[PDB]
């Protein structure tokens, strides 16, 4: 993961940062196991807490998270570190982290020309999820 990369993904990150409510979106439907975790939406229906007030609070704070994981690549480690620390507990597992990134993946795809950007986000995702696995 080198500098080249990492501002390709910078720049395509920018682009759709201002979408926390799509990206959150395109994740519990990639995966209703990560939706159902949530004492504020287990047992809704998506299409209908999509646009509510607690969805956007959610998403700010999630997608806000990752927003700083990608402001500082590569140093990610003190953040990932943290990310365990409160997510361990909640018993997420590698089926439901991997869900989550086929759904932002999907998302990226559906609404940037993700072409371009590709291989530079598969060098971060593959880093970043590289590190996860290897502490929970
Ligand atoms: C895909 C598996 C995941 C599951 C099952 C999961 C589950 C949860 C749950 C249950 C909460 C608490 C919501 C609340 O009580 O209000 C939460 C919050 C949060 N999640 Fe995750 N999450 C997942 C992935 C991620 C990822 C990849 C990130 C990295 C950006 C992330 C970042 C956060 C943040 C920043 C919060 C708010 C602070 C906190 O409560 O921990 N989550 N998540
Ligand atoms: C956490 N989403």
């Amino acid at each position: 993961l080198s500098a080249d990369q990492i501002s390709t993904v910078q720049a395509s990150f920018d682009k759709v940062k201002g979408d926390p409510v799509g990206i959150l979106y395109a994740v519990f439907k990639a995966d209703p196991s990560i939706m159902a975790k949530f004492t504020q939406f287990a047992g809704k229906d998506l299409e209908s807490i999509k646009g509510t007030a607690p969805f956007e609070t959610h998403a700010n704070r999630i997608v806000g998270f990752f927003s700083k994981i990608i402001g500082e690549l590569p140093n990610i480690e003190a953040d990932v570190n943290t990310f365990v620390a409160s997510h361990k507990p909640r018993g997420v597992t590698h089926d439901q982290l991997n869900n989550f990134r086929a759904g932002f993946v999907s998302y990226m795809k559906a609404h940037t020309d993700f072409a371009g950007a590709e291989a530079a986000w598969g060098a971060t995702l593959d880093t970043f999820f590289g590190m996860i696995f290897s502490k929970m």
